[PDB]
């Protein structure tokens, strides 16, 4: 039943050029702080190369951009709505990639050329270790947020209870925040709740859970809001290789083996683990600054944005070497340990770039039945029924808003918004200000008049 | 899209006079009298110059009428609704004004002349005074019943900061029942909340809420069928001064006078208030006893009156009197002054006239679209959309209804409850029964023919 | 300057503001946050109202009005200023006027 969308959606040729002003983010590479006196309080952001900055950006209502022109369009017949054609997600700083750890990583023995029977033993073994990543670059697009997958704990059945300890496990899916960790390799789980030692993880994803898209069910999606147009790149290769040390959970069977003498009498443990590691990075395997434009997008919503917003969700690990700091803190002739204090930092520079295009789309009986099932939403903010009337009367504000004693409104609201995307937080940009009709003088204006032969 | 009221219905040219009798009521200025031994028996009502009239008339229906030249009503589709085209307001009492004033009113000193230091202490200063009010005049007429702003309290704020002590204000939206009082230069501030001594506004106003109708909004709202037509006109200037006796809180900054010694250690206050009075009330400036033709209402409701009811509110001061009774007990031949025992009374006396015509809604498939999103009510009078109620055969009934087999009925739904309004008490006018057809044998209708051009 | 036949309502949201009538407030202690702002019925309000500007408008029509040499400017045809509080007038004096003797009678 469902219908792509050239079918209601027209198209005309008056184009439109976006730009959104070079952003930055400053922080610390491994967590955040706060205030002793209060922890609501943050002092300095973790922002890393790892997170998915994700960028919702806003969009002028095509209605009022508009005079009292009819016969291009009559105002209680058609609407308006945007369209994408462009894209080009700059960074502006160079490469190369920094490398994090945790400083009391689990670590039984090496496993590579020699492990001589028996082993040493001891309580504590974790040790300082640094350890990179999996170098990756992804893109995408989408009318709606982009979902994710990770593996989380389930609730277990207990009635048989036989022979196990290990708790079983269970598949979520959700929706991706900004600031959530990617993958590195060692698979898409919880990592504050599956692990008690807390100490087989490095620093940056000691507590937080890390998720990875499933492109299987944004697309098999009918209208597919969540994909417009995606890239993906990623390689690693193992370097290192070492097995945790601690009481393993099941042993493995005699029979499979032989039962040994003396010093290797005793069993060993064989809970191995591996290191990802990166390869070279180029300059020829970038998926950034270079205009993408969108022929035919893959689902069903190939270029309209409904209601007027639209996610873009980049990641890359080839633009993230720690930034490192010093200071002192008393001079001398000769050297001294004590008279410096170190500090580590990142930056990660941006910029988008969009070219947007005027689509019309009529409204008749069926097309007005059919809008009104995909979502409810986008038909009240158009306001054509009158379905809320009372818009039109007046709410009073005040002068002298803040500290008065009159009667007060600290954001105490009831219900304006009611957007459903306000319980999650989102790097945002706005875009209410910047548009102009006039294409060449910008950088993309002119990379589309020549690939379209203007 | 709000579409004006001469754009769906059409004028028929039959015209139907009506008109209420003399209505009276007689009672107490100040306060309402109950019973000793019961807290719901009024003897007394308070009836006063300084209240909202507001009658409450209530048209017979159309579609319950017989006529025979059934040329216009096409009983098909169509149906019938009254138009308002005349009305006069009478009143019947001469003029003459009347004061007001508490027993125990805050009148510490007088600040004109002289106001000698040092200051009189003592603690309690209160005395007999009294005023006459602001002296006013307004009228309105709607199909819904006229809102009105006034200043109460409201939730302070959070416990952060320790600035000062000091309530807060805040302005309400309700809606204006019959016998609320007017106010009269005191400001329109809920006297019942905000005050606490109780002694500082007379008495006939210390314990309500003084409205005042707010023009601002009612004007503004999208379909304005709450105000069709209103006029108003009032006078005050000021007769003496005086200010209260107690702690003024916000104390008075020290850079703004120049201190004393002496006489002057005791700094008196600051808060001031002065008393109102009417000037003189003549009869070329009355506002009744005329009629007034509407011929285009502010609104987009041009005098159509949906569920058959208008509410006329009126105002009136100039004829405020107050008279006096006064009785004996034992006949003397000589004057005393426990002899005599006096009650004073106020009366009020009105009128209405009306000249209404009838005027059909052709219904489409259009209209009736338009005529539900106002509000459900309205089409469901006319019995124009309904409902297909299932079920069948039931199964109760029995021959003997009180046994021993019992089942324990139970009857008698409250299923009538659909007015919201009874929350408030109107005054009441039955005007069902008291319509005509010739309008030459009545007061208005000879004034009717002659404007009209026939 | 040549006029069209275009014409836009614009609004306003019922502003007000609730004071102390002589003198503001100032907080305890520091004297740079206000507590009770002082307003009154005499002091000039003045009212400063911005607009849109009528160049980011329209999506372009060259037969309306062409960008290389026009440009666009507003007007006025109306005003209402409303007022809603009830009628009526206020006093204000002093605790220390100057007043040494009568000289009317």
């Amino acid at each position: 039943k469902v219908v792509s969308t050239d079918e209601y959606v027209s198209r005309t040729s008056i184009y439109y050029y976006a730009g959104s002003s070079r952003l930055l983010a400053v922080g610390n590479p491994y967590f955040s702080i706060k205030s002793p006196n209060n922890n609501k309080k943050v002092l300095v952001p973790k922002v890393s190369g790892l997170q998915y900055r994700v960028f919702r950006v806003r969009l002028p209502d095509p209605n009022k951009f508009g005079f009292p022109d009819t016969s291009f369009y009559n105002p209680d017949t058609q609407r308006l709505v945007w369209a994408c054609v462009g894209l080009e997600i700059g960074r502006g700083q160079p490469l190369g990639v920094g490398v994090s750890g945790h400083p009391y990583l689990n670590k039984f023995d090496d496993t590579e050329t020699s492990n001589r029977y028996p082993a040493q033993p001891g309580s504590d073994n974790r040790e300082c270790l640094s350890m990179d990543y999996k170098q990756t670059q992804l893109c995408l697009i989408g009318c709606k947020p982009p979902t994710g997958e990770h593996w989380g704990k389930g609730v277990a059945c207990n009635n048989n209870a036989a022979a196990t300890d290990c708790p079983p496990l269970e598949l979520f899916n959700s929706i991706i925040e900004d600031g959530d960790m990617v993958d590195t390799g060692f698979g898409c789980m919880d990592f504050g709740t599956l692990q008690a030692n807390k100490s087989d993880v490095p620093i940056d994803i000691c507590n937080s859970t890390c998720k990875y898209p499933d492109y299987l069910k944004m697309a098999s999606e009918p209208y597919g809001d969540s994909l417009f147009f995606f890239l993906r790149r990623e390689q690693m290769f193992v370097r290192h290789f070492f097995n945790r040390a601690g009481k393993l959970g099941e042993a493995v069977p005699d029979d499979l083996y032989i039962k040994g003498s003396g010093n290797t009498a005793v069993i060993q443990s064989s809970a191995f683990f591996p290191t990802p590691s990166g390869s070279i990075v180029t300059s020829e395997s970038q998926l950034f600054n270079k205009p993408y434009w969108l022929q035919r997008a893959q689902g069903h919503n190939n270029g309209i944005c409904w209601g007027n917003q639209l996610f873009v969700t980049v990641v890359d690990t080839t633009r993230s070497t720690n930034m490192t700091l010093c200071t002192e803190v008393t001079k001398e002739g000769t050297y001294k340990n004590d008279n410096f204090k170190e500090y580590v930092r990142h930056v990660e520079e941006y910029d988008l770039q969009f070219v947007f295009q005027l689509c019309k789309i009529t409204l008749t009986a069926e097309i007005m039945t059919y809008i009104h099932t995909m979502d409810s939403n986008i038909l009240e903010d158009w306001q054509f029924g009158l379905t809320p009337p009372p818009s039109a009367s007046l709410q009073d504000t005040y002068r002298f808003v803040t500290s008065q004693a009159i009667t007060c409104q600290k954001t105490a609201p009831p219900k304006e918004k009611e957007d459903p995307l306000n319980k999650y937080t989102f790097w945002e940009v706005n875009l209410k200000e910047k548009f102009s009709a006039d294409l060449d003088q910008f950088p993309l204006g002119r990379k589309f008049l020549l690939q379209s032969g203007l």
